[PDB]
């Protein structure tokens, strides 16, 4: 598959100008980031990528200069000491950054094709072609993940319906917390029963809760037994080929939570995946995808209720469970006897507003989420609901 292999060279051929572009600011004491830049190349990108999603271009081109930086704070590690000689250090306005721009201008080509061509991924291939770079797996995982949404494209009326009878069916999980959940009071509660609210009174919509799960979120969504749904849900390309997506609210990665009676025996992803660990997991959602592409080593037991699973990493009966890393870290607050086992997210996640195929009702929820997260306090809502704003 030419279109794959042609567009993955040619971002490992941005990534190795790096090092080069480390040389020249490390000689001149000039910082890594530089965001100026940063906002000319993203918006040069969008204006040139129209026809894709402007959200998963910006965040697959933004997760690049992230790998680039990354790159570049690798190589600046190894200037201490060595320095840089000062008679190889190569242009950044007149050599470097005219090639990136160069490069920049073939992966969209490349993404163009791709796309047309409904070019299929394979994230053999892509890890075979990046397993070299000195880059955490998280950067790694966001590459492939924005790079398949942003790869992936029957619709539905669902604004017009809304604008007559203002009835925003809204589906929610009730076992994620601090998304959504049931306070011992018995009442609704969570990030997104508030984000769900704030949308309802600034469309002028009232809300009707649906109860829906992680096993029959996707059936019970094209049943469209719901207009929205908020509940943590994770933006993926297999949800995206169905359904729609707002912008992202929250940006993370799987981690892995255990015991702390446990974490010099299970604080690697090799020490976690043996035959002796035993992996709890809810079912029907990237939870269980995760592990099931994850693991080849420990046995896995599926655990049908969210909200008493980390009950049982507590108990001993199970050892170490993969989750989100906002997830994981709020239980292991909750939790004393619990910690995150791992020093980083594994994956790249992104959490947004599950849709029905209406490209109208995303613009609009769209325009207003990044409206709200612009002038509201995202951090206090997030903390409200027991997430350190880290
Ligand atoms: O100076 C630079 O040009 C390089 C490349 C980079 C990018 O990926 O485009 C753009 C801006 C900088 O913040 C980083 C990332 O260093
Ligand atoms: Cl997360
Ligand atoms: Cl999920």
């Amino acid at each position: 598959n030419h279109s794959e292999q042609t567009l993955y060279q040619l971002m490992s051929e941005r990534l190795a100008l790096m090092p080069e572009v480390a040389k020249y600011k490390w000689h001149h004491n000039l910082p890594i980031e530089d965001l100026a830049r940063e906002a000319m190349v993203l918006e040069r990108t969008v204006s040139r990528t129209t026809v894709l999603d402007p959200i998963h271009t910006k965040t697959f081109f933004g997760l690049q200069m992230t790998a680039a930086k990354a790159i570049q704070a690798n190589v600046f590690q190894s200037l201490t000491n060595t320095d840089v000689v000062a008679s190889d250090v190569r242009s950044l306005n007149d050599d470097l950054r005219p090639k990136l721009t160069l490069l920049g201008d073939q992966i969209i080509e490349q993404l163009l094709i791709s796309y047309q061509n409904g070019t299929p991924l394979n994230r053999a291939h892509f890890d075979a072609h990046f397993a070299h770079f000195e880059l955490n797996p998280q950067i790694k995982d966001g590459l492939f993940k924005s790079l398949e949404l942003v790869l992936t494209p029957d619709p539905r009326d669902t604004l017009a319906r809304l604008e007559k009878d203002k009835t925003l069916r809204v589906g929610v999980t009730l076992d994620y917390e601090p998304f959504s959940y049931q306070d011992n009071e018995g009442n609704r509660a969570g990030i997104d029963i508030e984000l769900a609210t704030a949308l309802a009174k600034e469309f002028g919509y009232r809300i009707v809760w649906v109860k829906t799960s992680w096993p029959t979120l996707m059936a019970d969504a094209e049943d469209n037994l719901f207009d929205i749904a908020l509940s943590g849900i994770s933006i993926t390309a297999q949800r995206q080929h169905r359904m729609m997506f707002s912008a992202p609210y929250h940006t993370g990665g799987k981690t892995a939570i255990g015991r702390c009676s446990s974490v010099d025996e299970l604080n690697t992803l090799a020490l976690i995946d043996r035959a002796e660990t035993r992996i709890i997991v809810n079912p029907g959602g990237t939870n269980e995808r995760f592990v099931r592409s994850a693991l080849t080593n420990a046995s896995i037991r599926i655990h049908p209720d969210n909200r008493t699973i980390f009950n049982e990493l507590v108990s001993g009966t199970a050892d170490a469970m993969f989750t989100d890393s906002i997830e994981a870290q709020l239980q292991a607050t909750k939790h004393p006897s619990l910690c995150v086992l791992l020093d980083q997210p594994l994956t790249f996640q992104q959490k947004g507003i599950l849709l029905q195929p209406d490209p109208e009702l995303k613009k609009r929820i769209d325009t207003w989420l990044l409206d709200y997260l612009s002038s509201h306090d995202v951090s206090a809502l997030f903390s409200k609901h027991g997430v350190d704003p880290d």
